[PDB]
């Protein structure tokens, strides 16, 4: 309903700055 | 410095959705 | 719950990307 | 350059948790 689509999210958001941080370093 | 001061913060906010997911879960 | 802690961290991040901005620019 | 894309991409992650905190509440 909305705790997947949330969880999914967040995941995704920890993927981006785990990319962000490979950009930077 | 600067660098290393940004790359510090984003792993800890990488870190708090971390445990975000796993309080959701 | 954990619907209201949830929001409340959720805007916590928002918070800390607007005071990064801000350091940044 | 290195400094403004990061600058927009934190505004992106921002604007996504904004977008978050609405779907939630």
């Amino acid at each position: 309903g909305n705790a997947d689509e949330x969880y999914k999210e967040x995941e995704d958001x920890q993927e981006r700055l785990r990319k962000l941080r490979k950009k930077l370093r």
